[PDB]
Protein backbone atom coordinates (compact mmCIF):
# COMPACT_ATOMS: atom_id res chain seq x y z
CA UNK A 1 0.00 0.00 0.00
CA UNK A 2 -0.69 2.28 -1.66
CA UNK A 3 -1.23 4.26 -4.84
CA UNK A 4 -2.98 7.64 -4.54
CA UNK A 5 -1.25 7.89 -1.14
CA UNK A 6 1.05 10.83 -1.89
CA UNK A 7 -1.82 12.83 -3.41
CA UNK A 8 -3.87 12.04 -0.30
CA UNK A 9 -1.15 13.20 2.07
CA UNK A 10 -0.47 16.27 -0.06
CA UNK A 11 -4.15 17.14 -0.38
CA UNK A 12 -4.70 16.68 3.35
CA UNK A 13 -1.75 18.95 4.14
CA UNK A 14 -2.96 21.65 1.73
CA UNK A 15 -6.51 21.47 3.07
CA UNK A 16 -5.23 21.51 6.66
CA UNK A 17 -3.06 24.61 6.28
CA UNK A 18 -5.50 26.57 4.11
CA UNK A 19 -8.49 25.75 6.35
CA UNK A 20 -6.63 26.63 9.54
CA UNK A 21 -5.10 29.91 8.36
CA UNK A 22 -8.21 30.86 6.40
CA UNK A 23 -10.82 30.35 9.10
CA UNK A 24 -8.58 31.91 11.74
CA UNK A 25 -8.28 34.95 9.45
CA UNK A 26 -12.06 34.99 9.05
CA UNK A 27 -12.52 35.17 12.80
CA UNK A 28 -9.79 37.81 13.13
CA UNK A 29 -11.33 39.88 10.33
CA UNK A 30 -14.75 39.92 11.96
CA UNK A 31 -13.46 40.44 15.51
CA UNK A 32 -10.97 43.25 14.91
CA UNK A 33 -12.99 45.36 12.46
CA UNK A 34 -16.31 46.69 13.72
CA UNK A 35 -17.82 47.35 10.28
CA UNK A 36 -17.62 43.58 9.86
CA UNK A 37 -20.06 43.09 12.72
CA UNK A 38 -23.29 41.89 11.15
CA UNK A 39 -25.54 38.97 12.11
CA UNK A 40 -24.49 37.17 8.93
CA UNK A 41 -20.82 37.61 9.81
CA UNK A 42 -21.28 36.45 13.41
CA UNK A 43 -22.87 33.30 12.02
CA UNK A 44 -19.99 33.01 9.54
CA UNK A 45 -17.57 33.21 12.48
CA UNK A 46 -19.42 30.33 14.13
CA UNK A 47 -19.04 28.38 10.89
CA UNK A 48 -15.30 29.08 10.79
CA UNK A 49 -14.93 28.00 14.42
CA UNK A 50 -16.62 24.67 13.69
CA UNK A 51 -14.33 24.28 10.67
CA UNK A 52 -11.23 25.00 12.78
CA UNK A 53 -12.45 22.44 15.31
CA UNK A 54 -12.91 19.63 12.80
CA UNK A 55 -9.68 20.65 11.05
CA UNK A 56 -7.57 20.31 14.20
CA UNK A 57 -9.18 17.31 15.87
CA UNK A 58 -10.49 15.09 13.07
CA UNK A 59 -8.64 15.64 9.78
CA UNK A 60 -5.29 14.15 10.92
CA UNK A 61 -6.89 11.09 12.51
CA UNK A 62 -8.84 10.56 9.30
CA UNK A 63 -5.68 10.78 7.21
CA UNK A 64 -3.96 8.19 9.42
CA UNK A 65 -6.93 5.81 9.38
CA UNK A 66 -7.51 6.14 5.63
CA UNK A 67 -3.82 5.45 5.06
CA UNK A 68 -3.31 2.55 7.48
CA UNK A 69 -6.87 1.17 7.78
CA UNK A 70 -6.26 0.77 11.52
CA UNK A 71 -6.97 2.71 14.72
CA UNK A 72 -3.84 3.52 16.75
CA UNK A 73 -5.55 5.81 19.22
CA UNK A 74 -7.48 4.82 22.32
CA UNK A 75 -11.04 3.68 22.97
CA UNK A 76 -11.82 7.16 24.25
CA UNK A 77 -10.65 8.90 21.09
CA UNK A 78 -12.55 6.28 19.07
CA UNK A 79 -15.59 7.73 20.82
CA UNK A 80 -14.52 11.39 20.79
CA UNK A 81 -13.19 12.09 17.30
CA UNK A 82 -16.25 10.79 15.41
CA UNK A 83 -18.41 12.66 17.91
CA UNK A 84 -16.51 15.89 17.23
CA UNK A 85 -16.87 15.19 13.51
CA UNK A 86 -20.66 14.85 13.62
CA UNK A 87 -21.04 17.77 16.04
CA UNK A 88 -18.99 19.95 13.69
CA UNK A 89 -21.18 18.90 10.76
CA UNK A 90 -24.38 19.66 12.70
CA UNK A 91 -23.09 23.06 13.80
CA UNK A 92 -22.18 23.88 10.20
CA UNK A 93 -25.55 22.87 8.80
CA UNK A 94 -27.61 24.64 11.47
CA UNK A 95 -25.43 27.74 11.10
CA UNK A 96 -26.11 27.82 7.36
CA UNK A 97 -29.79 27.28 8.16
CA UNK A 98 -29.84 30.20 10.59
CA UNK A 99 -28.08 32.37 8.03
CA UNK A 100 -30.67 31.52 5.39
CA UNK A 101 -33.46 32.04 7.92
CA UNK A 102 -32.08 35.44 8.91
CA UNK A 103 -31.75 36.59 5.30
CA UNK A 104 -35.24 35.31 4.51
CA UNK A 105 -36.70 37.17 7.49
CA UNK A 106 -34.88 40.41 6.65
CA UNK A 107 -35.45 40.37 2.88
CA UNK A 108 -38.81 38.69 2.27
CA UNK A 109 -40.43 40.16 5.39
CA UNK A 110 -38.70 43.40 6.50
CA UNK A 111 -32.68 40.48 13.86
CA UNK A 112 -30.29 41.63 16.58
CA UNK A 113 -26.82 40.46 17.61
CA UNK A 114 -28.30 39.21 20.89
CA UNK A 115 -30.79 37.09 18.98
CA UNK A 116 -27.88 35.82 16.90
CA UNK A 117 -25.88 34.96 20.03
CA UNK A 118 -28.85 32.99 21.34
CA UNK A 119 -29.05 31.27 17.95
CA UNK A 120 -25.37 30.29 18.16
CA UNK A 121 -25.67 28.90 21.68
CA UNK A 122 -28.79 26.92 20.77
CA UNK A 123 -27.02 25.55 17.67
CA UNK A 124 -24.08 24.25 19.70
CA UNK A 125 -26.24 22.76 22.47
CA UNK A 126 -28.57 20.96 20.05
CA UNK A 127 -25.61 19.74 18.00
CA UNK A 128 -23.81 18.35 21.06
CA UNK A 129 -26.95 16.62 22.33
CA UNK A 130 -28.20 14.95 19.14
CA UNK A 131 -24.76 13.51 18.35
CA UNK A 132 -24.54 11.58 21.63
CA UNK A 133 -25.76 8.36 19.93
CA UNK A 134 -22.73 8.59 17.62
CA UNK A 135 -20.39 8.59 20.62
CA UNK A 136 -22.34 5.73 22.19
CA UNK A 137 -22.18 3.42 19.16
CA UNK A 138 -18.47 3.85 18.27
CA UNK A 139 -16.36 0.93 19.51
CA UNK A 140 -12.88 -0.53 19.11
CA UNK A 141 -12.66 -4.09 17.81
CA UNK A 142 -9.62 -6.36 17.77
CA UNK A 143 -8.98 -8.42 14.63
CA UNK A 144 -6.52 -11.27 14.04
CA UNK A 145 -1.76 -15.64 15.98
CA UNK A 146 1.36 -13.45 15.84
CA UNK A 147 -0.21 -10.01 15.45
CA UNK A 148 -3.52 -8.19 15.86
CA UNK A 149 -4.90 -4.85 14.73
CA UNK A 150 -7.69 -2.70 16.15
CA UNK A 151 -10.30 -0.86 14.10
CA UNK A 152 -12.72 1.84 15.23
CA UNK A 153 -16.28 1.42 13.98
CA UNK A 154 -19.98 1.59 14.79
CA UNK A 155 -21.15 -1.38 16.84
CA UNK A 156 -24.79 -2.20 16.17
CA UNK A 157 -26.96 -4.79 17.90
CA UNK A 158 -28.98 -5.58 14.80
CA UNK A 159 -29.49 -4.77 11.12
CA UNK A 160 -32.34 -2.32 11.62
CA UNK A 161 -30.72 0.17 14.00
CA UNK A 162 -27.89 1.23 11.66
CA UNK A 163 -30.35 1.70 8.79
CA UNK A 164 -32.62 3.88 10.91
CA UNK A 165 -29.76 5.89 12.40
CA UNK A 166 -28.16 6.62 9.04
CA UNK A 167 -31.46 7.54 7.44
CA UNK A 168 -31.98 9.99 10.30
CA UNK A 169 -28.40 11.29 10.06
CA UNK A 170 -28.78 11.85 6.33
CA UNK A 171 -32.10 13.68 6.77
CA UNK A 172 -31.03 15.85 9.69
CA UNK A 173 -27.47 16.75 8.71
CA UNK A 174 -28.11 17.07 4.98
CA UNK A 175 -31.41 16.61 3.17
CA UNK A 176 -34.06 18.51 5.17
CA UNK A 177 -32.06 21.67 5.99
CA UNK A 178 -30.72 21.69 2.42
CA UNK A 179 -34.25 21.59 1.01
CA UNK A 180 -35.44 24.30 3.37
CA UNK A 181 -32.45 26.52 2.60
CA UNK A 182 -32.96 26.02 -1.13
CA UNK A 183 -36.62 27.06 -0.89
CA UNK A 184 -35.68 30.05 1.28
CA UNK A 185 -32.89 31.16 -1.05
CA UNK A 186 -34.95 30.84 -4.23
CA UNK A 187 -37.72 32.91 -2.65
CA UNK A 188 -34.98 35.35 -1.62
CA UNK A 189 -33.64 35.34 -5.18
CA UNK A 190 -37.07 36.11 -6.61
CA UNK A 191 -37.49 38.89 -4.05
CA UNK A 192 -34.10 40.59 -4.47
CA UNK A 193 -33.42 40.16 -8.18
CA UNK A 194 -36.82 39.99 -9.87
CA UNK A 195 -39.14 42.10 -7.73
CA UNK A 196 -36.69 44.54 -6.14
CA UNK A 197 -34.35 46.91 -7.94
CA UNK A 198 -34.52 49.87 -10.30
CA UNK A 199 -32.96 50.82 -13.63
CA UNK A 200 -30.56 53.36 -12.12
CA UNK A 201 -28.88 53.92 -15.49
CA UNK A 202 -32.21 55.19 -16.86
CA UNK A 203 -33.86 56.92 -13.91
CA UNK A 204 -31.48 59.82 -13.28
CA UNK A 205 -31.52 63.58 -13.86
CA UNK A 206 -28.62 63.57 -16.36
CA UNK A 207 -30.97 62.74 -19.25
CA UNK A 208 -33.21 65.75 -18.64
CA UNK A 209 -32.19 69.17 -19.94
CA UNK A 210 -32.68 72.64 -18.48
CA UNK A 211 -33.65 73.61 -14.95
CA UNK A 212 -36.62 72.03 -13.21
CA UNK A 213 -38.50 75.35 -13.44
CA UNK A 214 -38.22 75.36 -17.22
CA UNK A 215 -39.30 71.73 -17.46
CA UNK A 216 -42.31 72.40 -15.23
CA UNK A 217 -43.24 75.41 -17.35
CA UNK A 218 -43.02 73.26 -20.48
CA UNK A 219 -45.07 70.57 -18.73
CA UNK A 220 -47.92 72.84 -17.72
CA UNK A 221 -47.84 74.52 -21.13
CA UNK A 222 -48.17 71.11 -22.81
CA UNK A 223 -51.02 70.05 -20.53
CA UNK A 224 -52.85 73.36 -20.94
CA UNK A 225 -52.62 74.36 -17.29
CA UNK A 226 -51.73 77.56 -15.46
CA UNK A 227 -48.66 77.60 -13.22
CA UNK A 228 -49.07 76.13 -9.75
CA UNK A 229 -47.99 73.23 -7.54
CA UNK A 230 -48.37 70.00 -9.51
CA UNK A 231 -49.26 66.57 -8.15
CA UNK A 232 -49.02 63.28 -10.02
CA UNK A 233 -50.53 59.80 -9.77
CA UNK A 234 -49.32 57.02 -12.07
CA UNK A 235 -50.59 53.72 -10.62
CA UNK A 236 -53.42 51.43 -11.74
CA UNK A 237 -57.10 52.18 -11.01
CA UNK A 238 -57.99 49.78 -8.20
CA UNK A 239 -60.19 49.75 -5.12
CA UNK A 240 -57.99 48.77 -2.19
CA UNK A 241 -54.61 48.45 -3.92
CA UNK A 242 -53.09 51.53 -5.59
CA UNK A 243 -55.65 53.79 -3.94
CA UNK A 244 -56.72 56.09 -6.76
CA UNK A 245 -60.12 56.12 -5.03
CA UNK A 246 -58.48 57.80 -2.04
CA UNK A 247 -56.99 60.44 -4.33
CA UNK A 248 -60.25 61.11 -6.18
CA UNK A 249 -62.17 61.38 -2.91
CA UNK A 250 -59.51 63.69 -1.43
CA UNK A 251 -59.64 65.80 -4.59
CA UNK A 252 -63.37 66.15 -4.01
CA UNK A 253 -62.67 67.17 -0.40
CA UNK A 254 -60.19 69.80 -1.61
CA UNK A 255 -62.35 71.13 -4.46
CA UNK A 256 -64.40 73.21 -2.01
CA UNK A 257 -61.31 74.89 -0.56
CA UNK A 258 -59.79 78.10 -1.94
CA UNK A 259 -56.38 76.39 -2.10
CA UNK A 260 -57.69 74.00 -4.76
CA UNK A 261 -57.32 76.73 -7.39
CA UNK A 262 -53.57 76.75 -6.74
CA UNK A 263 -53.22 72.99 -7.24
CA UNK A 264 -52.72 70.95 -10.42
CA UNK A 265 -53.40 67.23 -10.77
CA UNK A 266 -52.14 64.65 -13.27
CA UNK A 267 -53.91 61.30 -12.84
CA UNK A 268 -52.53 58.53 -15.06
CA UNK A 269 -53.64 54.93 -15.54
CA UNK A 270 -56.31 52.44 -16.58
CA UNK A 271 -58.46 49.97 -14.66
CA UNK A 272 -61.93 50.04 -13.12
CA UNK A 273 -64.29 51.71 -15.65
CA UNK A 274 -66.22 53.16 -12.71
CA UNK A 275 -63.05 54.76 -11.31
CA UNK A 276 -62.03 55.82 -14.83
CA UNK A 277 -65.42 57.48 -15.24
CA UNK A 278 -65.08 59.13 -11.83
CA UNK A 279 -61.69 60.48 -12.91
CA UNK A 280 -63.13 61.74 -16.21
CA UNK A 281 -66.02 63.42 -14.39
CA UNK A 282 -63.60 65.19 -12.08
CA UNK A 283 -61.54 66.14 -15.15
CA UNK A 284 -64.55 67.60 -16.95
CA UNK A 285 -65.53 69.37 -13.73
CA UNK A 286 -62.18 71.01 -12.93
CA UNK A 287 -59.67 72.62 -15.29
CA UNK A 288 -56.79 71.93 -12.92
CA UNK A 289 -57.30 68.18 -13.27
CA UNK A 290 -56.01 66.12 -16.20
CA UNK A 291 -56.59 62.40 -16.74
CA UNK A 292 -54.37 60.23 -18.94
CA UNK A 293 -55.68 56.73 -19.66
CA UNK A 294 -53.41 56.21 -22.68
CA UNK A 295 -50.10 54.34 -22.55
CA UNK A 296 -46.97 56.43 -21.91
CA UNK A 297 -43.34 55.60 -22.73
CA UNK A 298 -40.69 55.36 -20.02
CA UNK A 299 -39.04 58.48 -21.43
CA UNK A 300 -42.23 60.51 -21.11
CA UNK A 301 -42.84 59.27 -17.56
CA UNK A 302 -39.23 60.14 -16.75
CA UNK A 303 -39.89 63.65 -18.02
CA UNK A 304 -43.01 63.75 -15.83
CA UNK A 305 -41.12 62.77 -12.68
CA UNK A 306 -38.53 65.43 -13.49
CA UNK A 307 -41.12 68.17 -14.01
CA UNK A 308 -43.88 67.70 -11.43
CA UNK A 309 -43.56 68.92 -7.85
CA UNK A 310 -45.01 65.96 -5.97
CA UNK A 311 -45.96 62.38 -6.76
CA UNK A 312 -48.90 60.90 -4.85
CA UNK A 313 -48.65 57.21 -3.95
CA UNK A 314 -51.81 56.46 -1.92
CA UNK A 315 -51.48 52.66 -2.06
CA UNK A 316 -53.32 50.41 0.37
CA UNK A 317 -50.64 47.82 -0.35
CA UNK A 318 -47.15 48.39 -1.76
CA UNK A 319 -44.43 45.79 -1.08
CA UNK A 320 -42.06 47.50 -3.51
CA UNK A 321 -42.22 51.28 -3.84
CA UNK A 322 -40.47 51.28 -7.20
CA UNK A 323 -42.61 54.22 -8.35
CA UNK A 324 -41.35 56.10 -5.30
CA UNK A 325 -37.72 55.31 -6.14
CA UNK A 326 -38.07 56.26 -9.80
CA UNK A 327 -39.75 59.54 -8.89
CA UNK A 328 -37.28 60.38 -6.11
CA UNK A 329 -34.32 59.73 -8.41
CA UNK A 330 -35.72 62.51 -10.60
CA UNK A 331 -36.39 65.00 -7.82
CA UNK A 332 -40.12 64.44 -7.43
CA UNK A 333 -41.23 64.51 -3.79
CA UNK A 334 -43.43 61.57 -2.72
CA UNK A 335 -46.69 61.88 -0.79
CA UNK A 336 -47.23 58.22 0.01
CA UNK A 337 -49.09 55.87 2.34
CA UNK A 338 -47.26 54.50 5.37
CA UNK A 339 -47.45 50.93 4.09
CA UNK A 340 -44.45 48.58 4.27
CA UNK A 341 -42.25 49.37 1.30
CA UNK A 342 -43.10 53.04 0.95
CA UNK A 343 -42.72 53.03 4.73
CA UNK A 344 -39.20 51.68 4.21
CA UNK A 345 -37.99 54.08 1.52
CA UNK A 346 -39.59 57.33 2.69
CA UNK A 347 -38.70 59.24 5.85
CA UNK A 348 -39.96 62.59 7.17
CA UNK A 349 -37.00 64.28 5.46
CA UNK A 350 -37.63 62.62 2.10
CA UNK A 351 -41.38 62.92 1.58
CA UNK A 352 -44.78 62.99 3.27
CA UNK A 353 -46.41 59.91 4.81
CA UNK A 354 -50.13 59.31 5.34
CA UNK A 355 -52.59 56.67 6.51
CA UNK A 356 -53.21 54.22 3.65
CA UNK A 357 -56.92 54.71 3.02
CA UNK A 358 -57.78 58.05 4.62
CA UNK A 359 -58.78 60.71 2.04
CA UNK A 360 -58.88 63.33 4.79
CA UNK A 361 -55.27 62.68 5.76
CA UNK A 362 -54.27 62.67 2.09
CA UNK A 363 -56.02 65.99 1.44
CA UNK A 364 -54.30 67.43 4.52
CA UNK A 365 -50.96 66.17 3.19
CA UNK A 366 -51.66 67.78 -0.18
CA UNK A 367 -52.45 71.10 1.53
CA UNK A 368 -49.24 70.75 3.56
CA UNK A 369 -47.32 70.07 0.33
CA UNK A 370 -48.80 73.25 -1.13
CA UNK A 371 -47.84 75.45 1.81
CA UNK A 372 -44.45 73.74 1.63
CA UNK A 373 -44.30 74.52 -2.09
CA UNK A 374 -44.65 78.22 -1.31
CA UNK A 375 -40.88 78.19 -0.62
CA UNK A 376 -37.68 76.64 -1.98
CA UNK A 377 -37.87 72.84 -2.30
CA UNK A 378 -34.28 72.23 -3.47
CA UNK A 379 -32.94 70.63 -0.28
CA UNK A 380 -36.02 68.39 -0.17
CA UNK A 381 -35.57 67.14 -3.75
CA UNK A 382 -31.87 66.50 -3.17
CA UNK A 383 -32.70 64.53 -0.02
CA UNK A 384 -35.11 62.41 -2.06
CA UNK A 385 -32.50 61.78 -4.76
CA UNK A 386 -29.82 60.75 -2.27
CA UNK A 387 -32.25 58.58 -0.30
CA UNK A 388 -33.33 56.73 -3.45
CA UNK A 389 -29.72 56.20 -4.54
CA UNK A 390 -28.84 54.98 -1.04
CA UNK A 391 -31.74 52.50 -1.08
CA UNK A 392 -30.73 51.14 -4.49
CA UNK A 393 -27.16 50.85 -3.21
CA UNK A 394 -28.45 48.79 -0.28
CA UNK A 395 -30.37 46.50 -2.63
CA UNK A 396 -27.24 45.83 -4.69
CA UNK A 397 -25.24 45.09 -1.52
CA UNK A 398 -27.87 42.64 -0.27
CA UNK A 399 -27.66 40.97 -3.68
CA UNK A 400 -23.88 40.54 -3.31
CA UNK A 401 -24.07 39.00 0.17
CA UNK A 402 -27.00 36.79 -0.75
CA UNK A 403 -25.12 35.50 -3.84
CA UNK A 404 -22.06 34.74 -1.69
CA UNK A 405 -24.20 32.81 0.79
CA UNK A 406 -25.90 30.84 -1.99
CA UNK A 407 -22.49 29.90 -3.38
CA UNK A 408 -21.37 28.71 0.06
CA UNK A 409 -24.54 26.62 0.33
CA UNK A 410 -23.90 25.09 -3.10
CA UNK A 411 -20.28 24.26 -2.29
CA UNK A 412 -21.40 22.68 0.99
CA UNK A 413 -24.07 20.58 -0.73
CA UNK A 414 -21.57 19.42 -3.34
CA UNK A 415 -18.86 18.69 -0.77
CA UNK A 416 -21.19 16.56 1.36
CA UNK A 417 -23.15 14.76 -1.37
CA UNK A 418 -20.64 11.92 -2.07
CA UNK A 419 -20.12 10.85 1.56
CA UNK A 420 -23.89 11.08 2.07
CA UNK A 421 -24.75 8.84 -0.86
CA UNK A 422 -21.96 6.44 0.09
CA UNK A 423 -23.10 6.23 3.71
CA UNK A 424 -26.71 5.68 2.67
CA UNK A 425 -25.80 2.99 0.12
CA UNK A 426 -23.57 1.16 2.60
CA UNK A 427 -25.48 1.54 5.88
CA UNK A 428 -29.09 1.62 4.67
CA UNK A 429 -29.12 -0.53 1.53
CA UNK A 430 -26.26 -2.81 2.56
CA UNK A 431 -24.27 -2.37 -0.64
CA UNK A 432 -20.49 -2.86 -0.80
CA UNK A 433 -21.00 -6.20 0.95
CA UNK A 434 -18.71 -7.73 -1.67
CA UNK A 435 -13.70 -5.29 -5.40
CA UNK A 436 -13.09 -3.31 -2.19
CA UNK A 437 -10.21 -1.02 -3.16
CA UNK A 438 -12.48 1.04 -5.42
CA UNK A 439 -15.11 1.51 -2.70
CA UNK A 440 -12.39 2.37 -0.18
CA UNK A 441 -10.89 4.87 -2.63
CA UNK A 442 -14.29 6.53 -3.11
CA UNK A 443 -14.61 6.76 0.67
CA UNK A 444 -11.14 8.26 1.19
CA UNK A 445 -11.86 10.82 -1.52
CA UNK A 446 -15.23 11.67 0.02
CA UNK A 447 -13.64 12.18 3.44
CA UNK A 448 -10.99 14.46 1.95
CA UNK A 449 -13.69 16.42 0.11
CA UNK A 450 -15.70 16.90 3.28
CA UNK A 451 -12.60 18.34 4.93
CA UNK A 452 -11.91 20.40 1.80
CA UNK A 453 -15.17 22.29 2.34
CA UNK A 454 -13.67 23.94 5.43
CA UNK A 455 -10.85 25.34 3.30
CA UNK A 456 -13.31 26.27 0.55
CA UNK A 457 -15.38 28.74 2.59
CA UNK A 458 -12.74 31.44 3.36
CA UNK A 459 -11.51 31.74 -0.26
CA UNK A 460 -15.16 32.00 -1.30
CA UNK A 461 -15.42 34.95 1.09
CA UNK A 462 -12.27 36.32 -0.49
CA UNK A 463 -13.61 36.28 -4.05
CA UNK A 464 -17.25 37.14 -3.29
CA UNK A 465 -16.90 39.66 -0.46
CA UNK A 466 -15.04 42.96 -0.76
CA UNK A 467 -14.72 43.57 2.97
CA UNK A 468 -13.41 40.08 3.74
CA UNK A 469 -10.99 40.41 0.82
CA UNK A 470 -9.71 43.73 2.15
CA UNK A 471 -9.15 42.36 5.64
CA UNK A 472 -7.40 39.27 4.23
CA UNK A 473 -5.31 41.76 2.26
CA UNK A 474 -4.38 43.68 5.42
CA UNK A 475 -3.50 40.39 7.13
CA UNK A 476 -0.95 39.12 4.60
CA UNK A 477 0.83 42.47 4.31
CA UNK A 478 4.33 41.89 5.69
C1 LIG B 1 -14.19 10.85 8.27
C2 LIG B 1 -15.50 11.24 8.05
C3 LIG B 1 -15.79 12.53 7.63
C4 LIG B 1 -17.12 12.89 7.42
C5 LIG B 1 -18.16 11.99 7.62
N1 LIG B 1 -19.40 12.43 7.39
N2 LIG B 1 -20.35 11.77 6.96
C6 LIG B 1 -21.42 12.55 6.85
C7 LIG B 1 -21.02 13.74 7.25
N3 LIG B 1 -19.73 13.59 7.57
C8 LIG B 1 -17.86 10.69 8.05
C9 LIG B 1 -18.81 9.69 8.29
O1 LIG B 1 -18.97 8.81 7.45
N4 LIG B 1 -19.46 9.66 9.47
C10 LIG B 1 -19.20 10.73 10.46
C11 LIG B 1 -19.03 10.14 11.84
N5 LIG B 1 -18.24 8.91 11.67
C12 LIG B 1 -16.92 9.08 11.71
N6 LIG B 1 -15.98 8.15 11.62
C13 LIG B 1 -14.81 8.79 11.71
C14 LIG B 1 -13.56 8.35 11.67
C15 LIG B 1 -12.50 9.24 11.79
CL1 LIG B 1 -10.88 8.69 11.75
C16 LIG B 1 -12.76 10.59 11.94
C17 LIG B 1 -14.09 11.00 11.97
C18 LIG B 1 -15.06 10.10 11.85
O2 LIG B 1 -16.37 10.26 11.85
C19 LIG B 1 -18.85 7.60 11.43
C20 LIG B 1 -20.31 7.84 11.01
C21 LIG B 1 -20.38 8.49 9.62
C22 LIG B 1 -21.82 8.89 9.31
C23 LIG B 1 -16.53 10.33 8.25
Amino acid sequence: PKEYEWVLIAGYIIVFVVALIGNVLVCVAVWKNHHMRTVTNYFIVNLSLADVLVTITCLPATLVVDITETWFFGQSLCKVIPYLQTVSVSVSVLTLSCIALDRWYAICHPSTAKRARNSIVIIWIVSCIIMIPQAIVMECSTVFKTTLFTVCDERWGGEIYPKMYHICFFLVTYMAPLCLMVLAYLQIFRKLWCRQGIDCSFWNESYLTGSRDERKKSLLSKFGMDEGVTFMFIGRFDRGQKGVDVLLKAIEILSSKKEFQEMRFIIIGKGDPELEGWARSLEEKHGNVKVITEMLSREFVRELYGSVDFVIIPSYFEPFGLVALEAMCLGAIPIASAVGGLRDIITNETGILVKAGDPGELANAILKALELSRSDLSKFRENCKKRAMSFSKQIRARRKTARMLMVVLLVFAICYLPISILNVLKRVFGMFAHDRETVYAWFTFSHWLVYANSAANPIIYNFLSGKFREEFKAAFSC
